[PDB]
């Protein structure tokens, strides 16, 4: 039932695509591009239904009356103009990751988003699959996890040399955050949600940060501190094969999960716990090994995402949580950004 | 074969009699406690053999001349004197690890050991795992692997009540380099030996170092670079649940160890491998997931630790690399967390 709209068409839109009509409760009702001829041709190609309406520019699509949000996966720079103008036609937005360049950016989009009383969701696909419910519920356990003391994640990827010097992510003006906006942003959700969505007090980069010749960061790093002894990690690069790795550690128990970003299969979810874990007398053993656990997923977990962003019949208002998340999410960017450009010094969150 | 002297009853001396014990080139000869007491109890609680001559003071087993080589689990803080004396009466020292509470004081014990012309070792045991050969081998094809960029790893475990009051480990005039010297010392010696032996070039501790009252570490952790997109990770800790893990990140493949000290079996060590990946062209699934290696061990680690040694007439020298990771991150946290530069 519920209509969107696609705002550029991007290689991300396909996945997307996708997502949005395994639906079930949103459906693809129009697509922009900057030219008729590129919607034109996206549109056939990916299959997208005769009663599409397909715009030539991004001002018309937010015109057309009979689209309820728009999915929006635009360079990280065209995020503040464009966000802001589409919550000013009550279009609702479901904002690709990173949601901007920094915080107060990201405070405008908000507000506007307030304003008009339309959802803001941003497109962090993991966190809806059935897994993360699990992965929160195990974190959350006294008994089985402990209380908290550190977690360490990390994505990277190797991009060719194409994708080096040709991708929107290593340009300053449009995907300017780099690896810590495209990757990074994981390693800190995933270290945020361990820690209750507590913000950490400081923040701190690793030396030894690699920029691109226009000071655009191809891979770097950082601990966060909450003052309590509990830590984190977090680790990003386009420089170094495909890995992305949530390790998190309490008082009673460990959390593993290797896929966490992409699953292995859509189909399946497998996370790995060991709680209370030890030698026999001797030391030659371990008395038990961790738990490997796997879960169905019927519905891939972009399609819960669309689902789940899928008030308008109802009158409630919109669900804060979402940008709440969000907006922690690019302070811990801003941080580990800002800690790099003052030479690796300590940055508070206060 | 080789006649070898425990020189204190540690409770870990009961897995390395064993080691001894298994390693075909080496006897178990002497073993040596403060009071003859409980060096007695120690031999008969483990099986010693009737010849073993017991000891009731560590001079008395110094001066034994029917010793070739000292096993020594002593506090930290013991090495610099124990371990300078077993050499000055010629013996070879299988030396407990940290080898001793800051590098100065390793230096004084390699160079009488030098002096005397003798053979140290610390006893990390895990390197002589036969894993750790093909592992070596993984991260060293530049095509299976590649380039190295970084290396996480860590180690922790729960201490519980007793042994946060009563461990040597907690305590500064023993083991008082507390977490960093019993579980940061696996990790950094990863992290040495991933990265071919070279120091980094600069080490920084994380904030957030958790300290006893005694103002021993219960938790640190660090990074370390080497200056051109190198750079890793370490972490250790008494205070979270047992864990164990290697990553190290190349160019064009990954390795993973979650076992790596101490294997979960002491006849087999497992790891995880994966080179060039990769997502399908929807970014729906992986094109070839990681695989799981393991290996069979007939002879467990400590026990080819002690083979090795049993070298007879390297080592020292990557003690010595750890040993100063170790003050480095240290000097750090004490320094407040300043970068501290290794020359």
């Amino acid at each position: 039932q519920i209509r969107i709209g696609v705002m550029g068409c991007a290689d991300i839109a396909r996945k997307v695509s996708r997502a949005i009509h395994l639906a079930p409760n949103a459906t693809i009702s129009g697509v922009a591009s900057r030219s008729l001829e590129k919607a034109k041709a996206f549109a056939t190609a990916n299959n997208y239904p005769e009663s599409t309406k397909i715009h030539g520019s991004y001002e018309s699509l937010l015109e057309d009356p009979e689209i309820d949000a728009l999915y929006v996966p635009l360079p990280t720079s065209l995020h503040v103009e464009w966000a802001i103008k589409a919550a000013e036609k009550g279009k609702h937005i479901l904002l690709e990751k990173p949601v901007a360049m920094n915080v107060t950016e990201f405070d405008k989009i908000v507000d506007a988003c307030e304003a008009n009383g339309v959802q803001i969701m941003d497109g962090t696909m993991w966190v809806h699959n059935p897994r993360t419910a699990l992965l929160k519920e195990f974190l959350s356990d006294s008994e089985r996890f402990g209380q908290l003391k550190t977690v360490q994640s990390c994505f990277s990827f190797a991009g060719d040399e194409d994708f080096l010097k040709n991708d929107i992510r290593v340009k300053p003006g449009l995907d300017g955050l780099g690896a810590l906006g495209d990757a990074g942003w994981y390693a800190i959700r995933a270290t945020l949600l361990a820690n209750n969505f507590e913000l950490p007090k400081t923040v701190t980069a690793f030396p030894g940060a690699v920029l691109n010749e226009a000071g655009v960061i191809l891979s770097c790093g950082a601990s966060l501190s909450w003052e309590d002894g509990r830590t984190a990690t977090i680790y990003c690069s386009f420089l170094a094969n495909l890995t992305m790795e949530i390790t998190a550690i309490g008082t009673k128990g460990t959390l593993r999960v290797h896929d966490f970003i992409i699953p292995y299969k859509e189909t399946e979810a497998s996370f790995t716990t060991s709680t209370k874990a030890w030698f026999n007398d001797l030391v030659t053993a371990w008395v038990s090994p961790p738990s490997e656990h796997t879960v169905k997923t019927e519905l891939p977990q972009e399609a819960c995402m669309v689902r789940e962003f899928a008030i308008k019949n109802n009158g409630a208002k919109p669900d804060g949580y979402w940008p709440s998340i969000s907006r922690k999410t690019q302070l811990v960017v801003d941080a580990v950004k800002e800690s790099v450009d003052k030479n690796y010094q300590q940055i508070s969150l206060s």
